[PDB]
């Protein structure tokens, strides 16, 4: 069986990639802050020890299909507001949130990536990381630490590409044509989709590409 | 007299750029890990503590120029080898050198132009963000923390213009045709002189730009 671990499931986007690859016959693993078992793990992707307690959990899991992950998917995203609700912008981020929301968006896809990397390896599989267009342009419902960390990200993909390609693991990046509605207070469909492709044959040729969807 | 205050002042586009200035008739304040003494600022850009420091002393000495800074140029940008001075890649870049080359890259920026934003704001001035060509492609001369820090970087400079505007101070980034050969083991006057254009009177209304020298 081929073997997705997934971040960010939220309703939206998230569920609609758990729906479309198990509907494919996936083993879908999903992780989340939040409590079939042996495919959840409970993780708070703001802190590295955490992590790295899933990390190990998920080798453990995957033993059962023969140490093999065909797909990571990094959709996991924070966006902290300000007082009241208010998107919190550049002056008024305090290091805290720069610190956790750079960890979440940023540095958990790319700790998730080499700790899994025998696995990927072994399965010659595919990561996606799930950028934003306010990685690239100013957006009303997203603060600043949310669209340096997305547009870190974008860069990070472009990066881990030319790492991972000579170990025949594909990386590639997906941009939604709007912000992802999980860091608010058919086009899910067509986001799933496309993650979907990048997950299987079709794309055996792509990495270092990011998605735009219209 | 008009003042600037510079970060990365090393050989290459940090002297070029203070030549600049300097022969405009500005006062420049650099600031470096090394030790006019009162316009040179010893401070650690990877330790809060002492940015901390380093802005309060830069507004004590500003106080002789009616607390008004006309510029701020964020030229500081490290990129840590690997074992045996080699590239260091995504795989291969521990969790403190991805912390280090965020702070003293990206968060210090912001760190330095909130700290001093009263003086930004007393002389309506300008701030210089210095991007690369790292920060959208891949470089054999830069690793990976360095490129995803200057996208982010890039990323940062549009939200400051964003939030910066309304307060009068603009913001803008500027990418060298090159790697800077600062992060190594003509050109160079024409990035000191991009950067003075977007720090005088010509620049006026131009914000949240990326310059890119061919």
């Amino acid at each position: 069986r081929k073997t997705l671990v997934l971040t960010g499931a939220s309703r939206g986007i998230g569920h609609a990639t758990v729906k479309r690859f198990s509907l494919a016959g996936w083993r879908v693993i999903t992780c989340s802050r939040q409590d079939g078992p042996e495919d959840h793990i409970k993780v708070d992707l703001s802190d590295p020890e955490d992590i790295g307690k899933a990390i190990a959990e998920i080798r453990r899991r995957l033993e059962a299909n023969g140490s093999k992950l065909h797909a990571l998917v990094n959709n996991a995203g924070i966006s902290p507001k300000a007082e009241g609700g208010r998107r919190m912008n550049s002056i008024e981020t305090p290091m805290a949130v720069w610190r956790d929301v750079f960890q979440v968006n940023f540095m958990a896809p790319i700790m998730l990536a080499r700790g899994l990397f025998k696995e990927l390896e072994a399965a010659q599989g595919s990561v996606v990381n799930v950028t934003s267009i306010a990685g690239s342009r100013v957006h009303p419902f997203a603060g600043t630490a949310y669209a340096t960390s997305k547009a870190a990200l974008a860069a990070l993909t472009r990066e881990m590409a030319s790492d991972f390609g000579p170990y025949g693991i594909r990386v590639n990046a997906i941009a939604p044509g709007e912000i992802d509605t999980a860091i608010l207070s058919g086009k899910t469909s067509e986001v799933a989709e496309t993650i979907y492709f990048l997950c299987t044959e079709t794309s055996s040729y792509v990495t270092g590409s990011e998605i735009h969807i219209n």
